[PDB]
């Protein structure tokens, strides 16, 4: 039930370990006015810091004037910090407005159109990000109704995404989480300790070319469907055949451990380990910290399911987008399709009490 | 603690602990064949023995014949039972096939039209229910998803609906939860400790007119959304006001503590605790056991939350109709709607072994 520090030189919510749950939120801006959308960004950031550390927002949730709204909408009052991460990012689309064009960075690239795609629009794209991770579904919804309350007339909400549960590992030393398939994802991550392996994967570099995006990194979100009357007909080898690991202990083929490395000679040309394993890629590695998500029935009698895929990664030229184009033959794509998708820059982290959200940047 | 018994008198889920998720079902029948449909019940209640007790159904998850699909779909393997209970009921609807309209209880009464209803008949109504509460919501889920899987062919998901409480954990269990409209919400209901009321309010008996059902219950499940954005422009006065307590420590109005009794003429004649409480309604006493829902938000930008309210009840004609009746002026009529509903009987317990779901209504 403990804090999770806010400042730092990255924000948090990447390398930390992952939470339960998510609520992520895509907003779309209403002003045209610079300085309007700097002050949102600063009291924004002052929110944030309250909420982090398990206080409400402004001047509380009840004892203030009898005749006013309370300042913070009150649902999380008694309620500990639950490990709460608050992660800001920009879309494209931001950049076409306050005078922002020449500071779009080259590593925010527009994806490609890729095999079986069908992206809903509604569902896709959005000027900004915040991802809220929590332990406690009410803290991370309240973190986001919050915002969005203070962003009242300058940001409107375009689309959001709940998850039940974690499909992703940033400590190696913990029980790794199952996906909706029954398998173990997770397991060859990047772990928040491998401090070299993030200042070489994940973390931008001034050298990079985009100096005020120093610290920060590059996300990617995909929304996937997963087509689950499919895949529980199939056989236990068929399943086993398309991952390239056993279900039970999660191990690479032939192998006994899950953490034993995998030999990818031994795996089925069209595996998904093999295909999307960074020797396969030229060296590409990523950042995943996924979740899965249920929402109702599809209307034809069964249960809906998938998997909103996350990635973090230096640069999107080089991290999701060639991995993604190897995974044009994969034997998994038989039982998912990608149906929304997003990119954002996320920017260097709140150095101190006096720093604001996107600084560097404003 | 870890499990929660599954054999007993009455089904569990009900009176024993509230968990903090909920993953709630309702499915149709497909087959008009009896037989197909006790031999399912059957099976059903094999599978549920097994889930609650955080075991894997039929032959496992893996390590059966490569050439078959596994048993259980493998998403719950590595976690622990976390206290996972699984109740049963049928809907009016079921009582029309199999033979069955003249034992159709009468205290499974269909639900008058209320004003300001809006119900989405795609998320009203089923056959049947299974409602499922745990600590961890995966295990909630994988417990849907596999009997489901098992009834294919048999039956079919109508609607489904995630639910959360409090996170145990992190927050002490004599704590009250909050709505998401920020009040305390559960300070007067029945509690499990209090057997006599159970007997009262809760429990259907013999002598009540339909003896497959004693020691059974009756639920009413309501979808109601929540206007979040008018509510949070609201002043702490008028939020107050319109339940009745206030919002820091959930005291009636003119009293100090949460749980002090409330004096109902010192509220606003159409505050939601006034008309809401027994002394207004001749007695009559209910069991709610609901959870939140966020489900996302909608097309304008608005967020998809509110209360996935359960009540349980004797009989639905003395138990949630008269309350509900009495809400129509209620002052929180402006900012919530009911927009899913639907009713079911829930049978007696599985009382060992070789009992099973509806045998007292079976044979
Ligand atoms: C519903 C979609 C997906 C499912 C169910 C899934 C499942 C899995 C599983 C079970 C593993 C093996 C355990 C592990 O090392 O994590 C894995 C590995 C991996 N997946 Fe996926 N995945 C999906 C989508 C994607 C996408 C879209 C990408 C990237 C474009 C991707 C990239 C990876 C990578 C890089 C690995 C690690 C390979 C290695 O270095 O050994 N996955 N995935
Ligand atoms: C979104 C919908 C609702 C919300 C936000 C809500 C909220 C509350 C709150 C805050 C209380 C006071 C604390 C407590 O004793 O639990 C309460 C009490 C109560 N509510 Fe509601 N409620 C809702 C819907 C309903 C419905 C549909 C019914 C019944 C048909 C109902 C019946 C009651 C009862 C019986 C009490 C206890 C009164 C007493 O004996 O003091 N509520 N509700």
């Amino acid at each position: 039930g403990s804090a999770v520090p806010f400042h730092g030189a990255h924000q948090a919510g990447i390398a930390t370990p992952v939470q339960d749950r998510l609520h992520f939120a895509a907003f779309d801006v209403t002003t045209e006015d610079r300085a309007a959308f700097v002050a949102l960004l600063k009291e924004w950031t002052a929110a944030a810091r309250r909420l982090t550390a398990g206080h409400a927002v402004g001047e509380g949730a009840y004892g203030g004037l009898p005749e006013a709204p309370p300042d913070d909408t009150g649902e999380a009052l008694g309620l500990k910090p639950s490990r709460l991460t608050l992660t800001i990012g920009f879309g494209p689309s931001l950049f076409t407005r306050f005078g922002l064009a020449d500071l779009r960075p080259e590593a925010l690239a527009d994806l490609p159109k890729f095999p079986g795609d069908n992206l809903d629009r509604a569902r896709s794209g959005g000027d900004l990000c915040v991802q809220a991770c929590a332990d406690d579904p009410q803290v991370a919804v309240h973190a986001i109704r919050n915002l969005a309350r203070i962003g009242f007339g300058k940001v409107v909400v375009r689309w959001s995404q709940l998850g039940f549960g974690k499909t992703s590992s940033t400590t190696p030393d913990k029980q790794t989480p199952r996906n909706l398939l029954g398998f173990k994802d997770g397991t060859r991550n990047i772990a928040g300790t491998e401090k070299d392996r993030l200042d070489r994967f994940v973390w931008a570099a001034e050298k990079d070319g985009t100096p005020w995006m120093t610290g920060g990194s590059y996300l990617v979100a995909r929304r996937i469907r997963m087509h689950i009357e499919t895949w529980d007909r199939a056989s236990l080898q068929e399943q086993e055949d398309v991952f390239g690991r056993d279900k039970g202990e999660g191990a690479p083929v032939g192998k006994a451990k899950e953490r034993d490395e995998p030999f990818l000679k031994a795996m089925k040309p069209d595996a998904h380990v093999r295909l999307a394993h960074p020797d396969s890629n030229g060296g590409a590695t990523l950042l995943r910290r996924g979740y899965s998500f249920t929402d109702g029935t599809d209307g034809l009698g069964r249960l809906d399911a998938g998997l909103f895929f996350l990635a973090y990664q230096r640069d999107i030229r080089t991290g999701f987008v060639p991995v993604q184009r190897n995974l044009a033959t994969d034997a998994l794509n038989e039982y998912i399709q990608h149906v929304g998708s997003a990119v954002f820059a996320v920017p260097p982290g709140v150095r101190d009490a006096d720093d604001w959200w996107g600084s560097t940047l404003f």
